[PDB]
């Protein structure tokens, strides 16, 4: 048993819900928040810009750090950092940006992270300011992550899509 409440579950391992994954964080605390990361480590928008600023630019700031020591992540990659107040850890994940051209089939390789964590609050990648079919980005996730995601959508129209799309 956890501390997730409210999700619809879609499948054995995967569970999604209409909220804000900022506020969702602040609730339950949970042992992995995943941020929608860019390979800079810039929390400047969407999922990042909004955790980034519930931590008081803190994110920001150990970001930063990491970048001068290890250079920037691979696209489809990760690195685990602090939660902050938000969670234990936060697993940046860089899915690819199709307003930057980054090949979609990246994706799969992204969503593959979270199968180093048992349990993990986390947004759609790729979805959002990512410029990717949210469709598609579901679709992925449920054939590629084996361990326990729980989603935040947003978005209230788009959740409802999700759900109402769901294979
Ligand atoms: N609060 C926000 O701006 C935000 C954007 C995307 C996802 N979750 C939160």
């Amino acid at each position: 048993v956890n501390s997730f409440s409210g999700y619809l579950k879609l499948t054995d391992n995967v569970y999604i819900k209409n909220a804000d994954i900022v506020e969702e964080a602040k609730k339950v605390k949970p042992t992995v928040v995943v941020n929608a990361a860019n390979v800079y480590l810039k929390h400047g928008g969407g999922v990042a810009g909004a955790l980034n600023k519930a931590t008081n630019n803190a994110m920001q700031v150990e970001s930063d750090d990491y970048i001068a020591t290890n250079g920037p992540l691979k696209v489809g990659g990760s690195c685990v950092l602090s939660g902050h107040n938000l969670a234990k850890h936060c697993l940046h994940v860089v899915g690819p940006n199709v307003n930057k051209g980054e090949d979609i089939q990246l994706l799969k390789s992204a969503y593959e992270n979270f199968n180093q964590h048992e349990v993990l609050l986390a947004p759609l990648l790729s979805a959002g300011i990512f410029g990717a079919d949210p469709i598609h980005s579901l679709r992925v996730c449920v054939d590629t992550v084996r361990t326990n995601v729980y989603l935040a959508v947003f978005d209230k129209n788009l959740y409802d899509k999700l759900v109402s799309s769901f294979l």
